[PDB]
């Protein structure tokens, strides 16, 4: 039996990495990450120049899940390529980083930094279109336009496979718009599915307050309220993006979410809430409880039941 | 303590009724609701003509809320009309009509028949921009363009106040541009928000299949899913819209959820997966749970909280 999975030119071990944002915005992070069981890791979605983000409180643990405002913390474009040029054991796993310039202007100038490292050590690119968090930036993938612009010009200045990480969408005539904006891109290998549910509230009926500082209490919602909206598109793009792979993120607690994900079309899968609560050692209760339920059914590979869900 | 709503010259026992689509369609369906403790009720979403509706199964009753693909199954809109004008005991309480024409020129049609019952019986209408569940008709109210259309054209045919059934908003750029429409209509009087979270998917692990037949398992979310995301809806649009009323729909199973809506600016309170689950005995449990925080909390009336959420 084989939890492997091979894409972009890598033998990843199993499928399961960090969500972006959770346990990976310092060395000692991602020092926790590629010593766990995790088939990969995926660095902060950074910027040009550092940020320390928003004020507090911004992370509030719920009973379904997660409120989060964090505001992009980040070392800033350099520590992330310096961690990925000269820190990071490739021996132990293949690296993603995740980038969010704030601007067209921004990404362009981040990409094309990495062009040479991609070359010498094989990083991976997740531009992020989708960060709800940031004050006065709407999430690029909302607009297609604007996504478009993203595209084409990161396509242009970087110039090599790289994958994007998108907001959900809630509307069938939005996963075929975003598919056709996607289809003209052939660098784009992967798309991750999803990002948060975007600008949720919770209010604490006690004190009748929000419970986070930034934005009047909105933030962006992860683990157990995003589970089928994101496999819901996950599979919308599996299969209006024949050619290109599907990551998956949301909502994952156990073998049994990962199993779906996968199912829905996932080739990896992104744990963010339940990372967050439970510390890196959850990488290995998913590798065990993802085996168990492949025993029960029989399945030796995941390519056995990858993208197979059944319809009515 | 005092439960009472009054909005647009019409006293209300208490701010709870069903949300549409649930326990509405047919003439017994709306007895039960009337002879319940809600403070109102509204309608099934109707078109001009009868529709029987996606194929089975259509609904999924779910751990943390519920999955449908129904189709607006509806008698046809002279049936409500109907109801309203000779059925109907408004002693009890007063009705609301949601209508779903499912193009502008069909909305048209349906309104005007309404216009000299509303008159005559004070009926109330709700027009449905966000159903998710018809294929091949996108959700009106994420195109801000044919929204205006709508607007514009029921306003004028219609003449008379009216509120809008909106989807769900996840981004501070839409709740602006959402806002912005809304704002130059005078006749729009109300904002339900929020209507499904569309397009999610169920799949169970067991049999590897989706939960429902429709659009190949997709379907709008209610219940536990969705409240976090109502409280951002009815809380951005209650500070956005001052000229308007917002109702709360989302995520309601106690008279807790009941306050939180309240507290972020809602007037009445709407309740789908809950009451589909319980049946119209819960409207009983959702005045005395209400009265209940209001008795410890010291507030004599709605208005004394309403939309007085704290920030930090
Ligand atoms: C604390 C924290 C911080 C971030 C996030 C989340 C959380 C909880 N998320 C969103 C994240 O990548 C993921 O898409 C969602 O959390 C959904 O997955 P889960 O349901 O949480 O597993 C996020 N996403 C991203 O692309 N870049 C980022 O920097 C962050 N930051
Ligand atoms: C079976 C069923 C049927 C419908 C619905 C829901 C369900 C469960 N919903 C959506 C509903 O009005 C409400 O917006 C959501 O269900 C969210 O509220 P809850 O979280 O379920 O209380 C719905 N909404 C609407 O405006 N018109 C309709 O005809 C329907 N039909
Ligand atoms: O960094 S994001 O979580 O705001
Ligand atoms: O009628 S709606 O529930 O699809």
């Amino acid at each position: 039996m084989s939890l492997k999975v091979n894409i972009l030119g890598h033998e990843f071990s199993n499928p399961f990495m960090n969500a972006a944002g959770v346990l990976c915005t310092t060395e000692e992070d991602l020092r926790r990450m590629t010593e766990s069981e995790s088939g990969s890791l995926i660095g902060k979605s950074c910027t040009l120049a550092p940020r320390t983000g928003n004020p507090e409180p911004r992370y509030f643990g719920l009973p379904l899940g997660s409120i989060n405002s964090m505001g992009l913390p980040n070392l800033g474009v350099d520590f992330y390529l310096s961690y990925a040029a000269q820190t990071h054991d490739y021996s132990r796993k293949p690296l993603f980083l995740s980038m969010s310039g704030l601007s067209v202007e921004e990404s362009v100038e981040m990409v094309k930094k990495l062009v040479p490292i991609t070359k010498e050590k094989g990083t991976i690119l997740e531009l992020n279109l989708s960060c709800p968090n940031v004050p006065g930036k709407p999430q690029v993938g909302y607009d297609f336009d604007t996504t478009r612009t993203y595209l084409q010009k990161v396509s242009e200045a970087y110039g090599l496979p790289f994958g994007v990480k998108m907001p959900p969408y809630f509307d069938i005539a939005h996963f075929d718009m975003a598919a056709a904006v996607l289809n003209d891109f052939p660098l784009v290998k992967f798309i991750t599915c999803v990002n948060s549910i975007g600008n949720g509230l919770v209010i604490d009926p006690a004190n009748e307050t929000v419970v986070i500082k930034p934005k009047q209490g909105f933030g962006g919602l992860g683990g157990k309220y995003v589970l089928p909206t994101a496999l819901a598109n996950v599979n919308a793009f599996f299969r209006r993006c024949p050619d290109k792979l599907v990551f998956g993120c949301g909502g994952v607690y156990s073998g049994e979410e990962a199993f779906l994900h996968i199912l829905a079309g996932a080739s990896m899968v992104q744990v963010g809430t339940a990372l967050h609560d439970e510390g890196p050692i959850i990488f290995a209760r998913l590798n065990k409880e993802l085996q168990e339920i492949m025993t029960n059914k029989g399945y030796k590979t995941l390519d056995e039941f990858r993208g197979r869900v059944k319809t009515m």
